[PDB]
């Protein structure tokens, strides 16, 4: 049943965003002591609930890039890939809407205090990822592909039962721990936008909620690299597994 | 027998408060370096000990709402729901008393130094949850309903053995990290008062311990929303499971 | 084989102290950002390695109080109890000696800078536990018995295989998590001196390393309550298990 | 085959550096709020991903000393030890290069702002470990030998299936938390340079990247003690197991 699979992908990427976008909205509009580790450990734990909640029906894709890499390297149906990508896009667009509906007055009061009419530099940083001042567009690629490819290589190493002792239940906890490490050690280079649907659907909402063109560009065009560099990174990560380790098991 | 269930619900909600109220009492009266994540991670870990201790004989109903939603969607005995709720109330009222008996002089010295005669503004924040300055009564509902409904939806997804990775033992640990995420990403909006018995029984004690009406109102009528918003949130979260995922298993 | 059991109890309480005493020496003599959670999470993780390392031969007692409670409530040989208590006393006295041998110059330079001739108020706080200014001797009892009794009731609930799904390997990780919660929510009341041998053997060393009478008294006599209140608390915690929950499984 | 083992030791020590060097590079060039625990917890979690990824074909020898001690006490092929060590060196030299390629402009802007021409005093602290101002060369030995010997003694106790609770899958996670404890309780004494290949291959890169002699000496001759003290510590830790516990199983 497909609408069985789609429905979980809507909700499970939601849990990811509300738990991932909630913790950063808490950071900029709620004066919370959130350190780099406190946003990664909560995001990685949140993506683990997304694995736990929606494991049975989908396999917990929650990523347009791990779905495109499971088709090219994991014999997942190509008939399922478009229906999947449109569901965890819509599930993240609605995720941002509810976290802004619950923080509604935290925006108008933080912006009112700091006299931010255009928040496309700090406040929108909550919904989706944005580059640091000290790098540029082609550097985000190298950063997003090299990390999404490392996610794909553990996501295959944890689900690989022909590898070190299989983790019956601890699989989803370490997949979180993994992104915790990628967000803690490289999250400040691009925001660890591992997922094209973790970053674009919130942008199209933030576009709606009064941020405009700058939600896509982010000063210097930035919406391309969250959508294409992860898809170009998860494939590089999937091939290097089946060749460098999978051909060795 | 039933007096087994009640006795554990008394003790198991106790473990929650003393571990949860202890960690925040440490914040205002013991000059501890405690972040939002360190109080959520300690509360969620504490609720996990509450699952572990009193799971085999109770099912770990540490929530007047998780009991009311397991009765409406989990065929729990309706004869057991009132007796269940009175043990987890009395177990939390006694929980606050022991943590106030152990911190007794930390109150009288903190207030004596800061000339706090009426502490229903900061210090009672220890026992139960209180709204932030920037929102109001109808705002707690959206926050408490939308989050208790996210709790109920994992608490069902974690105990769902027809969802792919079965968690033999990691169930109670992942329920903890879940509230760690809800307290870290939305805990400053209402205090994540997910349980009507996590918030009312400590208030009736703080009422006794010299805080007065303001323990119930907290500036504005804040004792209603912990008691009614979780119950209306756990039902929405329980129906949203069996409809959006359960009809998807 | 007994010297088989003793040898592990020497070493496994060592691992506890070096990992537990190391993190606090790092706090006072090495200017490390250690928050209340960073000392509890590292101690609880350290006591978990102590369970992991020395599980097979002893059962990971590491506590003169859990050994005296396993004899009265767990049919452990009374012939083994004295040989056990003298080993994880000596194992903690040597543990403090090596952590002071590695931090040797961090004492003489911190004391040299802060002109501390007598360090029995802050510096010795690293080796063993010491009361806060705002409570007294009879209050430490209530604090140490009520917490050591909560340790004993989880340590029995995690090893109880007739309770919720047994934790094959995750047992030792949650025993740490438990003390993490007791040190995070009540560690500032007495130092969570759960173990009589975690606190006395380091004192007899600190007595040696140039701290004198004040290592035992701590301003106001303090060495009695770490040694007797845990033994009086682990028994209260062991009886309440087999009666309030064990008689219900 | 052997070229399977080498290839994974290249990649698996890479994962360690990029996750370990990334998290501390974030500290000096990215103005991140990073505590001692947040860098140890991220390094130890990263070393756990190194165990998980390359366990089935290597056994996860991510340490020139853990290989040399598994050969002397674990009947590992002596023919495999040199080829093993050259892959985990080259894999760490390339690891630093990719984390310096991703942080490239964060160096030139941090040094340009702080007028750091020679950064072998703070910034190279990113790639490899460096002594603190308050100790000297013979002090690193006691610290590096006593800790690498504690690592080797758990790494054997975790993989010891004749020790009570067998950890099917939790093995790699608990090895991580162990170094989290060693980096949190003794990491400021030497940088917990437990692996000769965690500390030398990044230096030879930092030598290349414009840091010069001072990457090897670090004020005083500090490149020797990461290479020789771990090897002398892992042997003491391996013998202390099979003698104090292994003859106790």
């Amino acid at each position: 049943k497909m609408v069985r699979e789609f429905l979980a992908e809507f909700m499970s990427t939601y849990v990811m965003m509300v738990f991932g976008l909630g913790s950063v909205a808490h950071m900029v509009l709620n004066k919370k002591y959130g350190s780099y580790l406190g946003v990664n450990l909560g995001f990685g734990f949140g993506v683990t609930m997304g694995v736990h909640v929606a494991g049975r029906i989908s396999g917990a894709h929650m990523n347009a890039a791990v779905t495109f890499a499971n088709c090219a390297l994991g014999r997942v149906p190509w008939r399922k890939f478009p229906v999947y990508v449109l569901g965890q896009f819509l599930g993240s667009f609605l995720a941002a809407a509810t976290i802004y509906s619950l923080f509604y007055t935290a925006i108008l009061h933080f912006s009112g205090g700091q006299l931010m009419v255009t928040g496309p530099v700090a406040t929108a940083g909550i919904f989706a990822t944005y580059l640091p001042d000290h790098m540029t567009l082609w550097r985000g690629f190298l950063n997003e592909a090299w990390l999404t490819g490392m996610l794909q290589l553990c996501l295959f190493a944890i689900t690989d039962q022909e590898n070190n002792p299989a983790l019956p239940g601890t699989e989803a906890l370490v997949i979180g721990i993994l992104v915790v490490i990628i967000g803690v050690s490289l999250g400040m280079n691009t925001g660890y936008a591992i997922n094209p649907s973790r970053d674009l659907p919130p942008r199209i909402f933030t576009f709606i909620a009064g941020w405009g063109k700058q939600v896509f560009s982010n000063g210097e065009n930035w919406w391309w690299v969250p959508v294409v560099a992860p898809l170009l990174g998860a494939y590089l990560g999937g091939i290097i597994y089946l060749v460098f380790i999978g051909s060795t098991i």
